[PDB]
């Protein structure tokens, strides 16, 4: 499998090796916030973060994921649409190569600069590849990023992206606190979706929170000197490594605030 974000290989590519592209709940979409019904039966979120346990970051060659310890209920997600525990399993960002774009979701057709997704499976599945298999399996807490002012509990990612430039380097990343990338508010839309890329799974329950974090441009900048190729590859900056909007079909995007 040789998809990317390229103009040879990305998501206008990806329906012929992964049917499921043109499925009936492919993410992202457009919140169309004039659209989203607030539902009063949704529950506050409850985000359990303090006994995470950071491992590793690693260059996938699409995106880097910082891993978690998710063999014991360390940082857990639910509340708010789920029903179960969610454990964290890893968190990742999609950017863009300017700063009008680059997320995934878009807000009233509005692009963010970036999109953190923390991954989260659901515990009843016993593992996430099980999960992955289950239209409940997965529960995705998406956070835009907007460009301002720096965001301190993003430094110590940027710091060590260095010494993960290119595909399948990974380095050591112990005792970071994901609770430093949330917002204040934990007011979110949610609506059934899937994997944002390949394989593309329809298993996800995402979590979208209204407001946005800010970062600095300098710490955007470092994310935009990633490399998607592997070392001794001919560079390919990963930048723009987002899936645009996918049809709404036949769903509904619930709010959990007027
Ligand atoms: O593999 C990619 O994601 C890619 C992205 C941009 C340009 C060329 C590429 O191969
Ligand atoms: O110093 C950085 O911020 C950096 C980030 C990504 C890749 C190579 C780098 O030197
Ligand atoms: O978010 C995704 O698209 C994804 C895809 C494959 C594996 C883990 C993931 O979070
Ligand atoms: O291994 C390579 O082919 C290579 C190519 C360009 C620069 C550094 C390298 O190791
Ligand atoms: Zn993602």
């Amino acid at each position: 499998h040789h998809w990317g974000y390229g103009k040879h290989n990305g998501p206008e590519h990806w329906h012929k090796d992964f049917p499921i592209a043109k499925g009936e709940r492919q993410s992202p979409v457009d919140i169309d916030t004039h659209t989203a019904k607030y539902d009063p039966s949704l529950k506050p979120l409850s985000v359990s973060y303090d006994q995470a346990t950071s491992l590793r970051i690693l260059n996938n060659g699409h995106a880097f994921n910082v891993e978690f310890d998710d063999s014991q209920d360390k940082a857990v997600l639910k509340g708010g649409p789920l029903d179960g525990t969610y454990r964290l399993i890893q968190f990742h960002f999609h950017w863009g190569s300017l700063d009008g774009q680059g997320s995934e979701h878009t807000v009233d057709k509005k692009k963010y600069a970036a999109e953190l997704h923390l991954v989260h499976w659901n515990t009843k599945y016993g593992d996430f590849g099980k999960a992955v298999q289950q239209p409940d399996g997965l529960a995705v807490l998406g956070i835009f990023l907007k460009v301002g002012s720096a965001k301190p509990g993003l430094q110590k990612v940027v710091d060590v992206l260095d010494s993960i430039k290119t595909k399948g380097k990974s380095a050591d990343f112990t005792n970071f606190d994901p609770r430093g990338l949330l917002p204040e508010s934990l007011d979110y839309w949610t609506y059934p979706g899937s994997l944002t890329t390949p394989p593309l799974l329809e298993c996800v329950t995402w979590i979208v929170l209204k407001e946005p974090i800010s970062v600095s441009s300098e710490q955007v900048l470092k994310f935009r000197k990633l490399n998607f190729n592997g070392e001794g590859e001919p560079e390919e900056l990963m930048v723009d490594n987002w899936r645009p909007a996918q049809p709404l079909k036949n769903r509904q995007i619930k709010a959990s605030f007027k």
